[PDB]
């Protein structure tokens, strides 16, 4: 029939009711301030967004924008502002305001009080509107009351041919708003991928466990990604959400996966840990013929070829005992210091970040342990402890084969990558490797400065090995120093296998060696002092 909406703008408090429901109240003192969006469905009036934009703030507006143009036109618009929303509303996001049918939203000023509601793409259904009388003064609180008809349940609906994909998109797009074009009408967005098969794929009855939370958008975004991987498995891909929230598994439902929702036990990074224990144990009794697990986030790019690179190197795994995990993610791969896509490195660490998890090692190893819910430990740090680690190696690649956008690393975009020597990644092998590498790499002069370009040859495809003070195995002052000017990771030592470091630098191999500490300093000539860096 017609949906009676309230909306109401205030100094201090926000609301909008429809048919007497209020479906937003904010009279928070220090939260809550700008322009209050909600959506609705125009043929159910059911809200299917809710945001907030703190216009009083810079740059929160772009969003706001951007977010609007993410609504399908036809939806019921509300806007309402707390406090103030104009200060640093720019001329771009008074422009589409003008264009949605607001009068007063284009003129809002310092402390107005505004309330919109109206349809996207005309008409408007009301307007109010109060302005700041002085400088250190509110307008006059605002209540707009109006009658919005409602729409026939087949306007509302894009018509799309009864492809059973489109079936879960239309139970995703008549729910979810603001995700664009994958509710457009015409030019829908692929919610189905047709990724290039991968020949003799050994990861292929690999479960992959996908940790998410509640942040739905950037599920939806890695989830495209994931499932634009050469050699996809949809069917062995299970979403472990901690909590019940709904939007991140509408998300979930809207590729066509499976989606498990899981109770928080809490906090911090303590709830995080016990979802991980959650999901890997899941994980392994949804498959209990899986040797392997693939564990990844929400907030990562999986490269396209990520599980051509798992496929070539998961047999090191299953054949050499002294390997921990394998990880996507190179540490100090960035884009001037990693080159080659088909090398691969062993480190002393366990990165994350798109990684394999063994199931012997976490049945038989790390479950029994796993840190009770009482500690404020992060799962990863405590992976990388001695008594989990055991000494033993992760495999990774020189270009990471994903990408953390969870809010300059080298992400790498060539298909089917062929891994250059996957066997002299076997523990003794690499090591016979490492010689080899030092026997041909030419040694730099050292009395230079090891942070400037003129360190290195102006050369391309050389390799080239510097010596670095390391007095014990302890000791990484003069590499931390040497990682903050090569502009690498620095915080924490990442990289390091028995004291060498393997990087790039100008397109060529960059090897780094700590002496006396590592056992490569045999091949360090006499002549060389190993230099020193202090903060």
């Amino acid at each position: 029939r017609v949906l009676d909406v309230e909306v109401y703008s205030s100094r201090s408090k926000v609301y909008v009711a429809v048919d007497g429901t209020t479906v937003l109240e904010d009279e928070a003192r220090e939260q809550g301030r700008g322009i209050h969006v909600i959506v609705l469905n125009q043929a159910t009036g059911h809200v299917m967004a809710k945001r907030v934009f703190d216009t009083y703030s810079p740059h929160e507006d772009e969003a706001m924008v951007l977010f609007l143009n993410m609504v399908a036109p036809g939806r019921v618009l509300i806007c309402t502002v707390k406090d103030e929303g104009s200060f640093h509303l720019k001329d771009t996001a008074k422009a589409l305001l003008r264009s949605l049918g607001s009068q007063a939203g284009p003129a809002l000023g310092w402390r107005d009080t505004w309330a919109f509601v109206g349809r996207k793409g005309g008409p408007v259904f009301g307007e109010k509107h109060s302005k700041s009388p002085a400088l250190s003064s509110w307008g006059d609180p605002v209540l707009l009351k109006t009658d919005v008809p409602l729409s026939s349940a087949e306007e509302a609906e894009c018509h799309w041919a009864d492809t059973e994909l489109n079936r879960r998109r239309r139970r995703f797009c008549s729910k979810v708003e603001g995700y664009g074009s994958v509710c457009s009408c015409k030019d829908p967005t692929p919610i189905e991928f047709s990724p290039d098969p991968l020949p003799d794929n050994k990861v292929l009855n690999v479960p992959v466990a996908v940790i998410a939370g509640n942040r739905p958008n950037y599920l939806y975004r890695m989830l495209r990604s994931l499932l634009s991987a050469q050699g996809v498995s949809p069917q062995m891909i299970t979403v472990f959400i901690d909590g019940y929230y709904e939007e991140p598994m509408d998300v979930v439902a809207l590729f066509g996966l499976r989606g498990i929702q899981h109770t928080p036990i809490s906090i911090k990074n303590a709830r995080v840990s016990q979802h991980y224990k959650a999901s890997l144990t899941a994980t392994f009794n949804l498959f209990p013929e899986a040797k392997f697990a693939v564990v990844l986030e929400e907030d990562l790019d999986i490269a396209v070829d990520f599980f051509s690179f798992l496929s070539q190197s998961i047999h090191l795994l299953e054949e050499d005992d002294s390997l921990y995990c394998i990880s996507a993610w190179n540490d100090q791969g960035y884009e001037h210091t990693a080159e080659d896509p088909a090398l691969l490195y062993r480190v002393e660490t366990m990165p994350g970040l798109g990684w394999v998890l063994r199931r012997s090692l976490y049945k038989e190893e790390l479950e029994p342990k796993w840190p009770t819910p009482e500690k404020l430990w992060d799962w990863d740090m405590w992976m990388r402890m001695p008594e989990q680690r055991r000494g033993r190696e992760c495999i990774i690649p020189d270009v990471s084969r994903s990408y953390h956008f969870g809010i300059k690393h080298k992400f790498n975009t060539v298909p089917g990558v062929q891994l250059r020597n996957v066997d002299s990644l076997k523990k003794e092998a690499y090591e016979v490797e490492v010689h080899r590498l030092l026997s041909e790499a030419e040694v730099l002069d050292h009395s230079k400065n090891p942070c400037e370009d003129s360190f290195l040859p102006d050369t391309e495809g050389h390799t080239y090995v510097a010596f670095i003070r390391m007095e014990k195995d302890d000791d990484f002052t003069t590499w931390t120093q040497l990682a903050k000017c090569l502009h690498i990771w620095d915080l924490d030592v990442r990289g390091n296998h028995r004291g060498l470091w393997r990087l790039f630098r100008k397109k060529n191999h960059f090897l780094v060696v700590g002496v006396p500490a590592s056992p490569y300093s045999v091949k360090k000539p006499p002549s060389v002092t190993p230099i020193f860096l202090e903060p």
